[PDB]
């Protein structure tokens, strides 16, 4: 009664959505949606506080960023730092945050049963955080790690030079990321004190006034608005003015503007800007969806079709793009072929030729109609979210509509309002452009430098005649409006659930062309199916060269059926293509209506393929970029990639592939496509809205297509070869070493194999990585602070299992390797002493992980399909395994852990990549490992495993 202020009236739902909501506001000012999911396996919460690094003070770059890290190691009520992340992961919760222009966000989830111990603790993050001095030193380093990482990376030194090419008095100019010379460094020598203005920027900002929470849970209506009172209500309000930016970063002066870009990979793009007002207040027209849905269509006739006809483009992004609160975006970008880098001008040209037809005919309300009933069904029928993405993405919205209008704002269109469609569109002008190439031969033509990034580039005015070109844009006959979308589907019809229904998967036809698993929902009764195929072919990664083609073929396939496939995508169907190490994979999601209509012309497709010359040079040009770039990725994904190949009985290199790649013609991919197509097996899980007779007709359809137009005979038995893990000996440790020539840091993986899945080995391991996961990432990350990224856990291949620590940072990697080691004898330590009731907490945190139910159809469908891919078919895996796991005990952890993981086990089987920089507590003595030259000479010398039996 007295701490709210206002109460909710109905919060409009799906009608579908079972979940029930009230909509506060507290006297305190802070906006609240409550989330009842009696049926909930987690709870969780999420805040969002309407200030972000837009609003850093201009001496300390990345404040509100190093805030967000630094709530999370400690507060007054629960001063140990890890008391946050630990009491999480002992009851199978997990929590993170991301901090933006206005906003900083924070959210967890946890069992449906320690809502409130987790909410508490959660709670104190904006009533007292400690700020420990210690604490600050080290954490700097994360968030130094955090920045280090992006460096090399082309989408961020592109977002900050955005920043840095408008008006440098706008807070737009700030870099909001921050490191350990903003946040540290810059600050000793002015003789700032870090700490304190922490402590004055979170009291400043961090008012009730400006925030917004969101809990969902178990729990009622009535007590959850008892529990979140309780908690908040006492946060203060200090009344903060929200921020406005009425101002564009970019003004006249920062208008007709060209620059010239040196990306770190080989790519070719075009981004093109148009400065505009906020639109977000007139969120009900959408005038900018309008448009962006228009000018980025790829349908026949769009700007899209034309531009990749004329060779120039192959993908383009239209439409608005968020500033702040006063100022947007709205942009055109494409990538650009070799043809197309040299026709820029002319592209651009095209782009105003496009936007003139818009003009010239205006507003379409059939269009807005049309997206109006599309998002209403998308809406009607939206899957139910992960709690912990919806209360975050919730607790976010909550910004900018009332209570009642929160969970359909996002979704829901309702005036055509044609005047200010006309009103945006003025606003796309040549005038009013700015315009950005990104290409490797601005190498040394370049003659800027931006500070933080340190990005080459090149600023120079657009010729006068150039925009007066772009101003008299005619009428170009090749640029259409779409077609009224025939996609869109009209049937929702659930169909009654069968006598002979199963719990899980049925296999419903076992021929020598056919592996066909098939289940009817029963769980969530949405229009919906997921169908899903694997084809297996020996010639799909034969050898390199075949391993190239095969991608090509795909390749070339979603090229020439993405005009026909994009209208499907809008109307909510859509599919999925690609090559796999053992053929094809094809899978097509969504409303299951015009299901078979899109399957059978994928497969029409595939089975009569005929390929376009110049598309054919145009894409195997990119996939020679595509695999040459591999090399400006990350360290500790360099070292994934080394590894998987080491253990992989057949993998081929990206240099192998690259090859290989100059050798394929166009006639010997003609050639290869009938060839990789003649011999074929099918396996399949067809899950949803449909019969298994419906199911029978689908899979006959594809076979019948195959049959048909491929001429596709059965394979062998003998023929479906998996692929084998290989087997590491007892004591023996080797190490494969390797240099990333982009990245001035360090990767590396460790893997300890154990041995073959099976439902005991498998859970040794996963309780031994749930009891270590938490200390790992608090010793390594936030005691020593080896680097942002830490990981560890299982480790899953071919059948075999182990466990893995992967670790990207400035230390080199023989450092990091005993640092892991020391952190090993730690936690043998401390699960001697582990008390018996922690090893329970544990045991049920794995628990409650593993039963955890899925919430939409993709999540069950995906843990079939596991099941069925990894050839082990244990549907019930999950009850099994949870049940044998309770039988463990503490011994069994630790028995295990001596004979396996142990520095001086007997059965030890350590192999470590070690990928080294662009410029190379007591831990235990380590034997000389075994260094591996050659990747082929490592498999050749030891042995490899079976494959795992099918259950
Ligand atoms: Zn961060």
């Amino acid at each position: 009664n007295p701490a709210i202020k206002r109460i909710g009236n109905h919060i409009t739902k799906s009608p579908e959505d079972k979940r029930e909501y009230r909509g506060l506001e507290l006297a305190n000012g802070i906006k609240v949606l409550l989330i009842s999911d009696p049926t909930t396996d987690k709870s969780s919460a999420a805040l969002d506080v309407h200030i972000g690094s837009l609003s850093d003070p201009p001496n300390i770059a990345g404040l509100s960023h190093f805030l967000q890290h630094m709530l999370f190691l400690g507060t007054k009520k629960y001063p140990k730092e890890n008391e946050y992340s630990q009491f999480l992961s002992e009851h199978a919760g997990s929590s993170n945050a991301f901090t933006s222009g206005e906003h900083t966000n924070y959210y967890f989830d946890v069992s449906h049963e320690h809502l409130e111990g987790a909410l508490d603790r959660f709670a104190q993050f904006f009533l007292s955080p400690l700020f420990d001095e210690s604490a600050k030193d080290r954490e700097v380093n994360a968030v130094d790690s955090e920045h280090e990482k992006n460096v090399m990376n082309d989408a961020w030194r592109l977002f900050q030079l955005e920043k840095a090419t408008g008006n440098p008095k706008h807070p737009f100019s700030k870099f909001g990321t921050g490191n350990k010379y903003t946040l540290e460094t810059r600050p000793n020598q002015e003789g700032i004190d870090v700490r304190q203005e922490l402590l004055k920027f979170h009291s400043a900002y961090y008012s009730s006034n400006l925030m917004a929470v969101v809990v969902l849970g178990r729990e009622s209506l009535d007590d959850l608005t008892n529990l979140v009172v309780k908690l908040f209500s006492e946060v203060e309000n200090k009344n903060v003015p929200l921020p406005e930016f009425p101002e564009h970063p970019f003004q006249e002066e920062h208008l007709k503007q060209l620059y010239k870009i040196v990306p770190i990979k080989d790519i070719r793009n075009l981004y093109v800007t148009f400065p505009i007002p906020d639109l977000q207040k007139y969120y009900k027209s959408n005038p900018g969806h309008y448009l962006g849905h228009l000018i980025g269509h790829e349908g026949p006739g769009s700007l899209l079709s034309e531009l990749k006809s004329k060779g120039w483009v192959n993908t383009l992004v239209g439409g608005q793009k968020e500033g702040a609160r006063g100022f947007m975006f709205f942009i055109i970008n494409v990538d650009l072929t070799e043809e197309g880098l040299l026709h820029v001008e002319d592209i651009i040209l095209h782009m105003f030729q496009y936007i003139q037809k818009l003009r010239a005919e205006g507003p379409q309300e059939w269009v807005f109609q049309e997206l109006k009933d599309l998002n209403a069904v998308a809406f009607r029928f939206k899957d139910k979210e992960r709690p912990r993405g919806y209360t975050s993405k919730i607790a976010g919205i909550l910004h900018y509509y009332p209570l009642e209008e929160v969970l359909t704002a996002e979704y829901l269109l309702e005036e055509f309002r044609p005047d200010l469609i006309e009103m945006v569109l003025d606003k796309l002008r040549p005038e009013n452009v700015r315009v950005a190439i990104v290409s490797k031969s601005f190498e040394g033509k370049t003659d800027r430098t931006e500070e933080w990034y340190g990005t080459q580039y090149k600023q120079e005015a657009i010729p006068d005649e150039v925009i007066k070109k772009w101003q008299n844009a005619d009428l170009n006959g090749k640029f259409k409006l779409p077609t009224k979308n025939e996609f869109i589907p009209t049937n929702f019809e659930i169909l009654p659930l069968e006598k002979e229904a199963t719990p899980y998967p049925a296999l419903i036809k076992d021929t020598a062309m056919s592996k066909l698993w098939f289940k009817q929902d029963d769980k969530f009764f949405l229009p919906k199916a997921n169908l899903n195929f694997e084809f297996f072919s020996p010639f799909a990664y034969v050898d390199p060269l075949h391993s190239n083609m095969a991608y090509l073929y795909l390749e070339l396939l979603k090229d020439s059926l993405n005009e026909y496939a994009y209208a499907a995508e809008l109307a909510g169907l859509s599919y999925d293509l690609q090559n796999t190490i053992y053929g094809m994979y094809l899978s097509v999601k969504g409303y299951n209506d015009k299901q078979p209509i899109l399957l059978k012309k994928i497969i029409e497709k595939m089975a009569t393929f005929e390929i376009d010359e110049k598309r054919f040079e145009i894409i195997k040009e990119a996939y020679m970029r595509s695999l040459n770039n591999f090399r400006a990725e990350q360290p500790h994904q360099h070292a994934m990639y080394y590894l998987r190949l080491l253990m992989t009985e057949v993998a081929w290199t990206k240099d192998e592939l690259k090859e290989a790649l100059d050798d394929v013609t166009l006639p010997r991919l003609k050639a290869f496509i009938p060839q990789l197509l003649s011999r074929l097996h099918i396996e399949a899980l067809l899950h949803g809205n449909i019969t298994k007779q419906a199911a029978l007709g689908i899979m006959q359809m594809v076979e019948d297509t195959l049959i048909e137009h491929a001429h596709t005979k059965p394979l062998l038995p003998s023929q479906l070869v998996r692929y084998r893990e290989v087997q590491l000996p007892d004591r023996g440790w080797f190490v494969y070493q390797q240099r990333n020539e982009v990245h001035n840091n360090s990767g590396i993986e460790i893997y300890y194999q154990t041995d073959m899945q099976s439902t005991s080995e498998n859970m040794f391991l996963e309780l031994f990585a749930q009891i270590i996961s938490e200390p790992a990432f608090n010793t390594l990350r936030t005691k020593e602070q080896l680097g942002y990224i830490v990981f560890s856990g299982p480790r899953r291949a071919n059948g075999i299992q182990g466990l893995r620590f992967i670790i990207q940072s400035e230390k080199p990697p023989h450092y990091l390797e005993s640092r892991v080691e020391a952190f090993l004898i730690t936690m043998e330590k401390s699960i001697e002493d582990m008390t018996e009731e922690a090893f329970q907490k544990h045991i049920q945190a794995l628990a409650i992980r593993r039963l955890d139910k899925p919430k939409k159809l993709s999540a069950e469908s995906a843990k079939y399909w596991g099941e069925i891919i990894s050839q082990q078919y244990n549907f019930d895996r999950d009850n099994t395994e949870v049940a044998y796991l309770k039988t463990l005990t503490k011994e069994d952890i630790i028995k295990f852990y001596k004979e396996m993981l142990a520095v001086d086990a007997p059965r030890r089987h350590k192999v470590s990549v070690h990928v080294l920089a662009r410029e190379m507590s007591q831990a235990p003595a380590l034997p000389q490992p075994e260094v591996i030259q050659n990747m082929t000479e490592f498999k050749r010398g030891l042995p490899l495993f079976p494959l795992v039996k099918p259950h």
